[PDB]
C-alpha cells in the first residue's frame, strides 16, 4: 500500500497549460528556499526547472508512464523522457 511522496518519487506532474511531464521529487537543500505547507519541490525533467504542487497534481510514474510517457513536442519533454527512463536520480545541475 502507498506510502506519502519522499524525495526521489519518480512521476509525471501536471500543471496547467501543460501535458503531464516527467519529474521528479527534490529533496530541500541545506539553506535552501523550502515549499509552501502541503506542497513539494518537483524537478521537471528536460527543463530541469522546478515547481511546487501538491499531490492532486503528482501521478507516480510506473502506474501512468503507458498513458503519459510518449513523445511530445513541447521544448524539453522528449529529453525529459530520456532522463526519467535512464538516469532520473543524476545530477541536472
Amino acid at each position: 500500500m502507498p506510502h506519502a511522496f519522499k524525495p526521489g518519487d519518480l512521476v509525471f506532474a501536471k500543471m496547467k497549460g501543460y501535458p503531464h511531464w516527467p519529474a521528479r521529487i527534490d529533496d530541500i537543500a541545506d539553506g535552501a528556499v523550502k515549499p509552501p505547507p502541503n506542497k513539494y519541490p518537483i524537478f521537471f525533467f528536460g527543463t530541469h526547472e522546478t515547481a511546487f504542487l501538491g499531490p492532486k497534481d503528482l501521478f507516480p510514474y510506473d502506474k501512468s508512464k503507458d498513458k503519459y510517457g510518449k513523445p511530445n513536442k513541447r521544448k524539453g519533454f522528449n529529453e525529459g523522457l530520456w532522463e526519467i527512463q535512464n538516469n532520473p536520480h543524476a545530477s541536472y545541475s
